[PDB]
């Protein structure tokens, strides 16, 4: 039908930054001046303007200028009934869902207020860079419904599902582990797999699932082996004593899953912050991945993930970073991105021996810093491979689908043009790219997002 | 000479929220439709609209409408010539000040870079909604002049001073503690108590003042017992360990100074994050007080600032609150509040018990959550007495000089609105106020800076 070509200053990884101590910039690849050919969404050519430009004779080239495009940011963990609460006073995970998630997430139950909110949700998302996201719903099919729905309308790629809740929640709230298979399995139906809308199996978390809801997850999931499987993992220390107390024949946390067959790959456990070194091999070995919330973590109180340990070469996990809205108190990955690298320096500062020096171990300690090279491939390749849509998503490699975003290094508080002329203007080089990347990261915000394309077509344009 | 009258929904402070458990209500002051009167600068009625009004016939009202107008943001420490350069990558306290901070604050020896860098370290302040600021400069005296000047043109009050450094640092960098004392001298002759320009002495940091140095700031103090004195104490691990061994004769990081009697009134020292209660009782005592930087304690690592332990009733400590721009990669208060109460909600998770049972210590769990109470509170009055400068500034009390803020409630990411917009509109009652204060905290940023006055004078109005 079309065939569109993007040109401008482009920024993307093939590899893992991890993969490279003392030479990040191998995992990146930098185009000053290059040209995307996208055809019906998907892109065909990917390279230097001239040598893309000569291959294709014809095709209408819009020039993004003074801007760094990158790929779509994926935010694998937003909690889509929680738009409109994201910064609830003075609790921990525990009494903040009694407190301010569950009266709120109940609205959703009337489908005029969930279509609303789904359009207000999508919405910051795409004015933040989003363009994927794997998100939590509410226990009433219609909050997901609404979803998939105004997702099919702007053609995005979205991970989600009917979010069971067994116990621990109000009445009126939690539904039966019964009518949440009739419902997950009728939603699988209409919704999994139809068009870039994928399904995922949604027991909201241990602590309010009962062994008879988490048998239903995994009678779903063995009838749909191509469903995902979305929930949450050893976020709070109260939350970890429950569970165990809940699920009396489970070692750990990560165990009342494995019970049930849930750990696998596309199993996204959110939150790592609690878990111990053999549940990290565990996922490493079985594939699969936690999603690392900063801004939730310190919102809530939770803790600082271990980055450092996830990473380990030897026992690589997979990931995904994650907003967790509701928890966290931003939309953005770019701001999530400034919490992960904060997190990450805390980290260091308890590994390098200046304090313990028996807890040393500088290796860990080198893996929590965040730099640009990290954190970036962290909101796209490698939070693509950590949701497994890597093959669709992830880079600008030819074949995938086109989402992407122009950010505009200029963008943020007033100091960040000033801070940035350290490198004139335009980046000429990867290190230079790299280098304003962080300081979209560190020193600007949401501002710095300018346009955010979804499949070839410009959905949002700043202001 | 003139007289305006400001009207408007007014917010502010009249005691500390920290003093009332369960009601910090009553540390509140609020107008959904007042009048302030101000005269040449100086507030000289404040008040319900009517009533006011009524008691002066015929002044210029100037109605500031749909905002939140509160007292200007005291920002006790930042650091002038690092205004550039406020995201550095990948280090701790010491090897970044080596490798990011020194190679920039050099620069500052040229006049006219000094006095571009004093240009936009102000409108950062202004367009964030600072309008008070205690500023490290650097180890020239020109930086520090421009600053007082500029300072002067804009009719501020501000806290800054020559920041000598003797040990630890570049050579073509650090000063002779002969020319420090020298230059320090003149500096206050010239500046200080001029207009609304307030110096203090500025020895930087133990770990980088030989005994003459902080000897010479001893002098100083001594011959001018009005200035105030600025410094850094137990930031990082490394750094309190190296002052230990740079100050052989000293039992805590607190104990170099007191060896020279900069300990008392007027005192601030930046980051506390590992002092002792010892340390903490000590400057409770004396009268000394502590600069609470969180982004700069998670930015670079040092850690959670004990807020808790510093709020103590049995041994208050006095405080203010910092940006510490340079270390930390925001230049507004509200940034700072998002960061900590953060830090705050981390500790309330350390003294609960939920982990180690022998560590809690619920009194001092809640006195870490940060309301929209406490921390605006800190970043207004609270920072005033923490500055000792509360009989100027801190709330809109007659006779103080007249430097204040409107907050746009709606202004942030695309969510703040609908998010705000759970208390239709415009706040009714303090409790309203309050709560969208909280938004404004962490939903919002320094998009909620709508106008900065300063002296009755708009200086900054967001376009
Ligand atoms: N992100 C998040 N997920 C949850 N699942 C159950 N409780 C919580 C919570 O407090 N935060
Ligand atoms: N804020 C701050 N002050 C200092 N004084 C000496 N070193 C430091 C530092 O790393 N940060
Ligand atoms: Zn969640
Ligand atoms: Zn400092």
């Amino acid at each position: 039908l079309t065939t569109v070509g993007i040109r401008g200053t482009f920024f993307d990884f093939v590899d893992d930054p991890w993969k490279h101590i003392g030479n990040e910039q191998a995992a990146a690849r930098f185009h000053q001046d290059g040209l995307m050919v996208v055809t019906d969404g998907v892109i065909k050519a990917f390279g230097p303007y001239e040598k893309i430009a000569a291959a294709h004779p014809g095709v209408e080239i819009t020039h993004i200028k003074d801007r760094i495009i990158v790929p779509g940011f994926i935010d694998g963990h937003i909690h889509l009934p929680q738009t409109r609460v994201l910064g609830a006073y003075g609790e921990q995970l525990l009494p903040w869902l009694q407190k301010s998630i569950y009266p709120e997430e109940i609205k959703y139950k009337d489908r005029n207020y969930a279509r609303e909110g789904v359009k207000r949700f999508l919405d910051a998302l795409l004015a933040a860079g989003t363009t994927t996201c794997q998100a939590f719903t509410s226990s009433s099919p219609v909050a997901t419904e609404e979803l998939f729905e105004e997702a099919s309308r702007r053609n995005m790629r979205v991970i989600a599902g009917l979010t069971g809740i067994d116990r621990n929640a109000p009445a009126e709230f939690i539904d039966t582990p019964e009518n949440f298979y009739r419902d997950s399995k009728r939603l699988i139906a209409q919704y999994h797999d139809k068009g870039r809308n994928l399904y995922a199996i949604t027991p909201r978390f241990a602590f309010g699932a009962s062994p008879e809801l988490l048998k239903a997850c995994q009678r779903l999931k063995h009838e749909h082996p191509d469903c995902w499987v979305n929930t949450h993992i050893s976020e709070n220390p109260a939350e970890c004593s429950g569970v165990l107390v809940e699920h009396p024949d489970c070692q750990d946390y990560l165990g009342v899953y494995e019970k049930f067959d849930l750990v696998g790959p596309k199993f996204s456990g959110g939150h790592g912050v609690y878990l111990s070194n053999n549940e990290f091999r565990r996922m490493s070995k079985k594939g699969a991945a936690v999603v690392f919330c900063p801004c939730s973590n310190l919102f809530l109180g939770s803790g600082l993930f271990r980055l450092g340990r996830a990473t380990d070469p030897e026992h690589r996990v997979k990931m995904s970073f994650g907003t967790d809205v509701g928890g966290g108190n931003r939309f953005s990955m770019i701001s999530v991105l400034d919490d992960a690298y904060k997190v990450g320096m805390c980290n260091n500062t308890l590994l390098d021996g200046s304090i313990d020096p028996s807890r040393k171990d500088l290796a860990e300690a080198e893996r929590n810093k965040l730099s640009p090279y990290r954190g970036f491939w962290s909101v796209t390749l490698g939070g693509a491979e950590g949701l497994y849509i890597d093959d669709k998503l992830g880079n600008f490699e030819p074949g995938k689908e086109a989402d992407f975003v122009a950010l505009d290094p200029n963008g943020g508080q007033l100091a960040q043009p000033w801070h940035q002329s350290l490198i004139g203007a335009g980046p000429r080089t990867v290190d230079e790219a790299a280098s304003m990347l962080f300081a979209v990261m560190m020193v600007g915000d949401d501002r710095c997002v300018d346009e955010t394309w979804v499949m070839g077509k410009r959905l949002y344009k700043k202001s």
